[PDB]
């Protein structure tokens, strides 16, 4: 049946896409014809990863879609606002976009779908917070938001503000806040919560990594990661949360990390290297 792989693309240079399979631990080539994007966003859905969003020397206005059976590249028209630092994910047959910046605008309320059946982007009601570099994930058809960032590096601050939109009533409900205020950290479902990983603030890198209580509406830490940086690639496959990429502030991370959320257990993998392009986009894909 299923038959899951973590993808992270970084243009086309040899070995700068990549198939990472949790249950052999290999590595293995994707054919990539399109050079690297600037602050972009990935997202799955039925059997296509879209890349959409980000910049090289002007806003990208095309998404560009990898069907991951037939192992070829097609493209359509991109979110109707071009946006770096933007966050995405599907649920349902629509693929949403939310918040990013633009020229002129340090962060975007904005939140766009498109729908995949249709071919078509509408817009939707706009997040309660603009952010940048916050993350996005689906659980049980809710879509959440949290963290990132407004403003500059000066005067503006990193987020712990957490949201969630139910695409059923298409409003966006405050919910409790982070402990940390986090960007460019991980966040993936796994079961019945919600975790968020690493990232950055306003005071530096983190190490630390929490998670939410969908039912009780709280965030609890765990145990922290084995590395401190500034970013963090991260996707889980089952019960296993894979941190495969990094930048640390001044190198990389260099061997992946792995974190049993049923033991909350962080181990770093000595015979695994870590993915050497720091700012990939990262999705989970099934390849059925």
């Amino acid at each position: 049946k299923h038959d899951y792989r973590i993808a992270l693309f970084g243009g086309s240079q040899p070995q700068s896409c990549r198939y990472f399979n949790p249950k052999d631990y290999s590595w293995t080539d994707i054919r990539c014809p399109f050079e690297k994007r600037r602050d972009a966003a990935c997202v799955f859905w039925d059997n296509v990863v879209y890349i959409l969003g980000g910049s090289q020397l002007f806003p990208i206005k095309r998404m560009d879609c990898y069907n991951v059976v037939k192992d070829s590249w097609y493209s359509k028209l991109g979110p109707p606002t071009p946006r770096d630092s933007l966050a995405a994910c599907a649920a349902e047959g629509k693929i949403y976009t939310s918040g990013g910046s633009e020229v002129g605008n340090s962060a975007l309320y904005l939140f766009e779908c498109y729908d995949t059946r249709t071919e078509s982007w509408h817009t939707k009601p706009s997040m309660l917070t603009q952010r940048c570099s916050h993350g996005m994930v689906e659980a049980n058809g809710l879509i959440y938001v949290c963290g990132g960032s407004l403003g500059n590096n000066v005067s503006g601050r990193v987020l712990n503000s957490c949201e969630v939109y139910d695409p059923a009533t298409e409003t966006w409900t405050e919910l409790c806040p982070m402990i940390e205020a986090r960007k460019n950290h991980g966040l993936v479902f796994v079961k019945d919560k919600i975790f968020a990983v690493g990232g950055q603030n306003g005071l530096g890198g983190l190490d630390n990594v929490e998670y939410y209580d969908i039912k009780l509406n709280e965030w609890k830490m765990v145990s922290p990661m084995p590395w401190k940086g500034v970013t963090v690639k991260c996707a889980a496959v089952g019960s296993i949360v894979y941190v495969l990429a990094g930048f640390q502030g001044v190198g990389r991370l260099g061997h992946i990390l792995e974190y049993n959320t049923e033991t909350d257990k962080w181990v770093a993998n000595s015979k695994v290297r870590a993915f050497p392009v720091t700012s990939c986009l990262i999705c989970v894909v099934d390849t059925c």
